[PDB]
């Protein structure tokens, strides 16, 4: 069906726990909060979502990301772990909420490591291009 296409997201989630090894899990979770809402004030599909969620628990669409954030961040630190089927099962939950493709939450991903930096307005070491 899908399950396939699916282990291409949780390739990111395993990449993306290295890259953030050694900081507080906590602050992750703030780290993705506002990384898997860029998606909803970048387009308005992602953002009709967070509305019918946010309806549906009698809150804010801003509230419901608190909620969204940890499920990606357990697909993480799992795919950290070794752990890549419940990462993929974990993800399945995260890009169903938001009723997004796997491929669009492997362009969130890409979001997050741009975020990451801006704690300490630094810049990755992209040496590998030009």
């Amino acid at each position: 069906g899908d399950e396939r296409k699916l282990e291409e997201v949780t390739e990111e989630m395993r990449k993306m726990a290295e890259n953030m090894d050694g900081q507080d899990p906590e602050k992750v979770k703030e780290i993705v909060r506002r990384a898997l809402q860029q998606m909803a004030n970048d387009n308005p599909e992602v953002s009709e979502q967070l509305r019918e969620l946010a309806k549906r628990k009698g809150t804010s669409p801003s509230e419901v990301i608190k909620d969204l954030a940890e499920q990606v961040w357990r697909a993480m630190e799992r795919a950290r772990e070794g752990d890549k089927d419940t990462a993929r099962e974990l993800i399945r939950k995260f890009a169903d909420d938001l009723g997004i493709s796997p491929e669009q939450v492997k362009k969130f991903i890409k979001i997050m490591r741009e975020v990451q930096r801006k704690e300490d307005g630094s810049l990755e070491h992209h040496h590998h291009h030009h």
